[PDB]
């Protein structure tokens, strides 16, 4: 009887007999699940086919490749044809796992790649994808809900940075709404999104919200006070730029502004003097600081804005 | 320009003038998104109705009850009657939030209670529930997926201790499969579940698996060695108990056993001597420890079983 043993992909062990049988082949034994499997092989390395029959007549089949590079574990009904499950594991620790219904067709499928990223897919009665979960190397997680046409109904994404994205889709599976919650709890909300990617935009900050529009390229959020319009643009990416336009025609009172991307600061000028800096911080806040009477140096300290009225006051 | 701030349920604030008007009424100002609402009231306490119209002609209405006990915030389309959103909040910290699609019909409903027990519901075009998310006070999360017709097809529960339950339901709404993953990664798997609650059971432990049956009253997992049958029962209510029968008729060799539910221990006897204790531990492991030749005291130390063959050896 007793000889040596061999580790296999998927945390299984096979015992391989010393000495050959009547065909010059080696006996193989492995206990997998609650079942002792047995087989014979050409080789003495632990590769080959082992089989067993469970108490309920299910047929089990473990196939170990010649180089020990992979294992396939199949469970069939009495038939020996219709699958119950199928697990293919690589020496990577990478693996596929398929679960079948009593028709012998795919109910669910789990994949994990070498880099630790994985998919779970749940199929329905119609052999159609109902839900899907995807994990990537960047430690993001995606949850996808499908309608009875296999189009997206909803999608939820969580990221490493602690932010999330929740997407809702219309009857045709086109994106209709998108809600982005930043790590800090501030939000960008897009609604009424059309087939060209245009829509309504809202940014939810601490103490106030900005509203505006979405287009293919950018998000433009707008604050208006009298003749002055302030626009905060947020890139197709995630980049902030800011501009100001004043329809005031009098050179004594007309506001203009310069944007400095490097410092995230809009500097307002009136009548050839700088009047204030608006800083758009990495904390998703806005600060305001006034210049001195020469429009030369900054005066006092920057003040954090806490409501929309204060932005408007700064634009007067 | 001479008001007081009044804090309102749903984390809002309202400004009230303490000076009357051409009706004996007071002025109300509040900001919701980037919209200034206004209204007037009999009362000077911050209660009443505030309204506003957005740039896109959306109608906004804030209703504050007389005792400041409840706020209702409604957003309507330009027609002033089809709902875009509706948020009802009580001072009890409880809230309901309803979101409607471009259509004007209920898309999503979010209910929060005082303890943070909250329910999120997502509806399809047919007015039917597609998905539900329920969090409780105990830190547990439930995810419910519904079919076309809007009845449960899959349910995923996560508890505080990192354990989970995953349930799959058939076309008829009946539970067909159920997978319990314990905090420590051991699993109970129930498959082919019939209309009477009976089915196939598998317990997946560290290093081995046990199989058996599910009936309405219990799960019975069995290991057989020679004439000996060991049965691990897991009751409807989750209580583990253990039994052994030996068909051997000789007093010299027949195993009998006693189960002590207080110590989670099966003591085996042969020929009037205790031979070993099998402990079924809180970590979902089995240990084995032999008695001395008197059957009086345990010898050595308890040994953790790691493979099915070791259970069978203990039964020899």
């Amino acid at each position: 009887k007793n000889s040596v043993s061999v580790d296999l992909p998927g945390s299984m062990k096979v015992l391989v007999s010393k000495s050959s049988n009547a065909d010059g082949k080696y006996d193989l034994i492995a206990t997998v699940d609650a079942l002792e499997l047995s087989g014979t092989s050409d080789k003495n390395n632990g590769s080959g086919v082992l089989e067993g029959v469970k108490a309920d007549a299910s047929k089990v089949k473990l196939t170990i490749s010649d180089d020990l590079g992979q294992t396939t574990l199949e469970v069939f009904k009495s038939d020996g044809s219709t699958l119950v499950s199928k697990k293919v594991t690589s020496k990577d620790k990478s693996s596929t796992y398929e679960l079948f219904n009593e028709k012998g067709e795919l109910s669910a499928k789990y994949i994990t790649r070498a880099d630790k990223s994985s998919t779970y897919e749940l199929f329905n009665e119609k052999g159609e994808l109902s839900f899907k979960y995807i994990t990537r190397a960047d430690k993001s997680s995606t949850y996808e809900l499908f309608n009875e046409k296999g189009e997206l109904s909803a999608k939820y994404i969580t990221r490493a940075d602690k932010s999330s994205t929740y997407e809702l889709f219309n009857e045709k599976g086109e994106l209709s709404a998108k809600y982005i919650t930043r790590a800090d709890g501030t939000r960008l909300e897009y609604t009424g999104i059309k087939s060209d990617g245009s829509g309504k935009a809202k940014e939810v900050l601490k103490g106030y919200v900005l509203e505006g529009t979405l287009t293919a390229e950018k998000t433009t959020l707008v604050v208006k006070e009298g003749t002055v319009t302030l626009s905060k643009n947020i890139s197709k990416s995630g980049e902030v730029s800011v501009e100001l336009n004043d329809t005031d025609s009098s050179a004594a009172t007309k506001k203009t502004a310069a944007w400095n991307s490097g410092t995230s600061t809009l500097t307002i000028t009136v009548n050839s003097k700088k009047t204030k800096d608006l800083v758009f911080t990495s904390s998703n806040t806005i600060t305001v600081q006034q210049y001195d009477s020469n429009g030369t140096s900054l005066e006092g300290s920057a003040v954090e804005i806490t409501k929309l009225d204060e932005i408007k006051n700064a634009l007067k």
